[PDB]
């Protein structure tokens, strides 16, 4: 499932979109990032150096959701995710490849926009 | 006259402020930008990996307006705009490479704060 | 369709060949190769530095055209088009990624042979 | 002093949460910052590429207040700060260090947020 | 905390033997070794580039247990736990780093001599 | 053919364990492996500098059988293949990049175990 | 014997220069270059990215017939030919360093000047 | 002087026509190139390793007349000039930079077109 | 004043040649080189890590001194003084660019000769 | 002699045979390695970081040992003896680069396979 | 061990070289465990070679255990324009190698320690 | 002749010291330095451009860095061979041989001129 869709997204002019409308055509998300184990909740800040999932999120291995890397090819912006922690809400956990490229993190907080900002 | 203002920026000890004070006197903005051909549908986002311009924006190649790529000198973010396309708003079009340098992109949105933002 | 042919080229042994034996089976061309918004007086030679096309040409962005550079692998010739501006016979228009492949630039008047050259 | 403080946060799984947690517990702010001699007529902005402060703020040169580059280590995100110089409220100018990690640069403004910023 | 082992260590003239000696002298391992979660029974192998534990393993991350890459050090061997994954037998999970530091993997099973080999 | 197959293990998040997979659905072996013209009276090692093929092997060109030089992608662990020649028992060498994955070269005689050694 | 020419040459002002004068005192040929197993079937072409040998051609490892990769030296070409299989005459496959030294690969066709050109 | 022309076809988006329309308007050549003392007399190839001049050319250095070279900015083509030596019809010496941009060297004897070729 | 001379000694084929004769005829010194605020404390060595500027200097960000880094250009020697302190008397604070170029470091002292040194 | 091997070795096609065929024809070993004035009391393992050699052995230079880095060659293995430390049988210590091509260090005790390990 | 206190103050000073002057000028103990070589004590004598080449009167080290900035891990201001090379010592201050290579000059004339040699 | 030379030292543990003994044995220096066509230069011994007086020659500055010259990495107090890229004004009264000139003099700090050919 996630080599055809990733093969699709590799090679078009555009991956984040190809994605965007695999999905919107009811594809379905890729699977197999990596998921952390945490014995306490952290900060809850989207992207960061150690995994900091808090009570509303689950903390996947950074390049296991960038896009890019999963497709194996150059960046737009290397994974300013590559290294690190990527924080996603529990409740769209279910797709943490789409919901990196959908969402902002919050210059101020530095918590996903729309989910923990402000 | 484009090798004159470059000329004038590139050796300046802050390029960005020198051709804002040389187009506060009246200068005459960079030219020779390339734009790009496209069917005007796009996503309206600032910058991007393809032309995206919409119906009031036209969309340049990115180190077409990297005032720092057209000087041929190091960068104070590299061209965030080299290799992708900007999508500057229609009635600006005039000064791409002031554009940029000019305006913020929305974290949020992807398009020109004060410009399509929100 | 694109990602199709350019998965199919891109794990090929021999990219270029896979793409003519493709086209040999009447597949589609690749498309989405970006093309330039140029004045068409240029000196219309086969690949520049800026868009050169002249009154029987159209300009596309070098890198939109290299299979290679499409594919996401090595080269055999960087592909020699990325960042400069491939000028393409209208009547060929319709294929510019298999257009570079199938045509030669005179080392002498830098155009294609053929259409152009001498 | 400096170098207790430095050795601490360097090998630690997160230098900015172990300076944090340092200077919450009464910890003296790394000093042996660099102050740049200016005006204190500039533009007031965070982070520039010459001394910009104004009358209420210090110029520091931007490594010297860098974490990652007093501690040697790799970046989260190099020093967006090695190379240009920050600008620091007079009234903060004992913790340079710990004040670019606790604040954020306005997109828009380029000022610090709550100092200067709208 | 797991700074003062790893200062110890960083400058000796041979980390390895330092951070050995300093256990045999009942130091206490390091800690802060991040763990994932494996998607159904591993291989077993001791490194992967995937979770690969088994019923009797957990799967930490390599650089996180590389004790070069947490003394922030070069190498002797680069990582050859960075970027993947090092399963380790539950009950010997108390010190990640000491672990693979005192053991030899099995160029035949892939499995640690000793703990699942042969 | 093999664009189908490699298309396939190069987006897995384990090409190895994808292609072994692949071959164990009854998948056909990857092809198009360089040979090489050889005496077979060489050493009789795994891996060499030169074609060292004995009675019982094939030589084939490295690169022609790292899957992950196949795939174009990046290595665990480049191709200990590439620039090299991998020596391969001729009743084996209907799957060269299969090969290479299951087997294991002895530190000693130099040779794949169970094909070769003491 | 190789030693002996090849460190001659290798040190020499212009290594091409000194093959050729050496070739023309009767010098004996380098050997050793790696010959592939190929079909005979092949375009023919000069350079190509796999074995392209015709029923008049042998096809060499390019590395092992570019001088330069031969003697360890930089390039005054990059050994368009590492990486690649050389189709040479099989009349004078006893001297492939020196034919490609001497001979010219035709732009247009990509077949050798004067051995299938035109 | 070198600095007017030299620095305006640095910025000039074709820094190779800015010189062609510079002298075309009367502007005076790009001078200080280095010769070459080349006693005796060489193959007269157009680029080469080592000073190779005839009784009708002088021998400039590579660098010296390299365009984008002697204007430090990246290249359409490192030049293939930089470090080889140029032999250029002594008619001709008066303008070194831009006659390499105005001819072409033959592929199969390497002497300049039209000045030696055949 | 700036942007002038540095763009005229920028291409020429010495620069600091250039800037010499530049200042032979009356020509005015290089401007906004970043000078440190310090305690003057220091050991008023010529070129150091750390700001050390004693009573008779000032200290300048090597950088700013640096013709070639100034110029944007290669370098005859990487600039030593790139991201170090240059210490000048202060009687020659109004020509630093200019100070480094005409005199020399003792490799005893490390100051200045004719100026602190012996 | 030295220079006679190793210029020998250097232009072979497989350098490591050309020295055993080199020794094996009653040839004098590569001399020169560098000797460290240790106290025998090390680990006494093969390769190591510091001295390590023990009563029965002689540590040397790992570089100096390596025939590749002698021969200025690139590597089949980079020089996983650069930089580090070789610890030698005393009663093959006349032979020092030969040993290492000759024999293999155990996985597991880290002892030369034949000559301490187990 | 010893030198990982020293090593470890310096390392994150903002000037290292002066960090390890003070802590000597406080009656520090010199870093240990420099590589030592063994030569001919017949060589040339000067300072930085590529070979050992201590006379009667040196030590040879192994520049890099010599460098500081190596030995602390950080990068340089001077790579080491040591390590790979050899460093000769005079026997009488082979005490404290990372600490002479600091406070000692080389004769651009005569490769040779100013002071030890030269002239 | 030259490879015969540069193959001796380019395998040397001290190749400086190898053309030394090589030299001293009588042996031939090495040849083929790219001799620049200059005018009244400056005379400084190596310069980014052609600056040779009347009493030296203007060489090609990789012609005569012997490191250079047999294809191995360099000594020179960290970096790049000093020569290379740039041109190496030599006393005519030694232009005989280049490669060696260099190895054997020191280039003055202070007036950028060879010591014992032009400094102070
Ligand atoms: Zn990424
Ligand atoms: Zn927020
Ligand atoms: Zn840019
Ligand atoms: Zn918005
Ligand atoms: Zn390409
Ligand atoms: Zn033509
Ligand atoms: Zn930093
Ligand atoms: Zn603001
Ligand atoms: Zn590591
Ligand atoms: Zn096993
Ligand atoms: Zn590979
Ligand atoms: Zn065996
Ligand atoms: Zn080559
Ligand atoms: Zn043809
Ligand atoms: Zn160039
Ligand atoms: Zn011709
Ligand atoms: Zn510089
Ligand atoms: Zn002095
Ligand atoms: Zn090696
Ligand atoms: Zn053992
Ligand atoms: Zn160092
Ligand atoms: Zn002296
Ligand atoms: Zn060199
Ligand atoms: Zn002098």
């Amino acid at each position: 499932a996630n080599s055809t869709v990733l093969s699709f997204c590799a090679f078009a002019v555009d991956p984040a979109k190809a994605y965007k409308d695999y999905l919107a055509s009811g594809g379905q998300p890729i699977t197999n990032c990596v998921k952390m184990l945490c014995t306490h909740t952290g900060t809850g800040q989207a992207i960061t150096v150690t995994p900091e999932a808090n009570m509303d999120q689950e903390s996947f291995g950074g390049a296991s959701c960038c896009l890019y890397c999963r497709c194996h090819i150059d960046h737009p912006n290397f994974c300013d995710l590559k290294g690190k922690y990527v924080q996603i809400p529990t409740t769209c956990a279910n797709d943490p490849v789409g919901f990196t490229l959908r969402n902002t993190v919050c210059t101020v907080c530095g918590m996903w926009k729309g989910y923990g900002c402000s």
